[PDB]
């Protein structure tokens, strides 16, 4: 079948990879790309089983097959065309044998930068500038009803708890960053900016929390676990988000992705909450 060159962005530069000109059997490993590529009808045909535990992408993926992590013969069974995974994939060399594969570096895109590379794949690049240009008049709007509430100048941080950690985000690691930082224009503030910046995320030590505070702190969460340990302390009651009451909780297995699906729930959704303030 006709092929194209697939540009992928690595720490080498650009990494040309052949693939379908037009995918009829797709399996996305990497849960990152899945939402995208179905927001374009894309020839999916395999996808991580992890989409079902977000109650987003599982409604998007009811009819399609689930795979795991490591699951390469469920993956060689379902005799793709082309596979979609992450390059912290320990399987990566097994994957290319089977068919056309892009391992993407997913530091090297932002999530605009993503759907575009969705829609290459795809050859639906119309399709993304027609959302994207919707998705930038939208939240433009959206930055001004919230800027105009809360002040111009509102920082936001994110925590999220998990697995008794804590944890906080860079502008591009999903849990709202992408909408709350670049489509809203929200500040981050800069101790939180230099502790996220080589990585795009980190690991918040929980006698730390203070340090990473900002005009509004968002706490991603389970809906069926208890308050976070971190909320409990004298310190977390001290910080001037607290008592101005701009802390809310979101939730977290909605809020992990930043493809278009998702983008719609949380933009909606981080846009009432932070309409809805003080608490
Ligand atoms: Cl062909
Ligand atoms: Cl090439
Ligand atoms: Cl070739
Ligand atoms: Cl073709
Ligand atoms: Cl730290
Ligand atoms: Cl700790
Ligand atoms: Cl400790
Ligand atoms: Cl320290």
């Amino acid at each position: 079948k006709e092929t194209k060159a697939f540009n992928l962005k690595t720490a080498k530069g650009e990494e040309k990879i052949d693939i379908p000109k037009d995918p009829k059997r797709i399996v996305v490993m990497a849960p990152t790309y899945a939402g995208g590529l179905k927001y374009l009808d894309a020839n999916i045909v395999g996808v991580s089983d992890q989409v079902d535990q977000s109650p987003v992408l599982a409604k998007q993926f009811k009819d399609v097959d689930k795979v795991g992590a490591e699951d390469v013969e469920k993956v060689a069974s379902l005799k793709p065309d082309l596979i979609i995974t992450y390059n912290t994939d320990k399987n990566t060399d097994k994957l290319k044998k089977i068919a056309p594969t892009i391992a993407f570096d997913y530091a090297k895109y932002n999530y605009l930068e993503q759907q575009e590379a969705m829609g290459d794949i795809v050859g639906k690049s119309d399709e993304v500038k027609k959302w994207k240009a919707d998705w930038e008049k939208q939240t433009a709007q959206d930055s001004k009803d919230i800027k105009a509430h809360l002040g111009d100048d509102t920082s936001v941080t994110i925590f999220e708890d998990f697995d008794k950690k804590i944890y906080a985000y860079g502008k591009n690691w999903g849990r709202g960053s992408e909408v709350l930082y670049q489509a809203f224009g929200l500040q981050m503030p800069k101790a939180l900016d230099d502790a996220t910046k080589k990585e795009g995320w980190t690991e918040v030590p929980k006698e730390e929390v203070g340090k990473y505070a900002g005009d509004v702190i968002i706490t991603a969460k389970a809906k069926d676990a208890a308050q976070p340990e971190f909320q409990k302390t004298a310190m977390w009651q001290n910080l001037e988000a607290v008592q101005n009451k701009y802390a809310f909780n979101v939730d977290s297995s909605v809020y992990w992705y930043n493809d278009p699906y998702t983008l719609d729930v949380i933009r909606k959704d981080l846009k009432k909450q932070l309409l809805a303030l003080p608490t």
